[PDB]
């Protein structure tokens, strides 16, 4: 798995929770900020400043550990390979 499957997964749920609850404005918080590490991962000129700007993990603790666990750990997932720098992740060479 890449982290940005981890972040379109979280994406995913958060879209299919938003049709459910429209106006909800943690979902609708929780969507941004996706969509913002989405865009770190994807253009090195965006800033990296604003991560740690980011309550994913304290929106999945505070608002979804109860009532939807499902979210919740994508939530959770999505914020920690968000926030891991591109220097530690994995490679894996052709033929090996
Ligand atoms: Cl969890
Ligand atoms: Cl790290
Ligand atoms: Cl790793």
């Amino acid at each position: 798995m890449t982290p940005i499957e981890y972040i379109d997964r979280a994406l995913a749920l958060v879209v299919d929770r938003l049709a459910r609850y429209p106006g909800y404005e943690v979902l609708l918080s929780a969507e941004k900020q996706l969509q913002y590490m989405r865009s770190v991962l994807l253009d090195r000129s965006l800033d990296r400043s604003a991560l740690h700007r980011l309550t994913l993990g304290s929106i999945a603790v505070k608002e979804f550990d109860e009532t939807d666990p499902e979210l919740s750990r994508a939530l959770k997932d999505a914020y920690y390979v968000g926030i891991r720098t591109g220097r530690g992740l994995k490679v894996d060479l052709p033929l090996e």
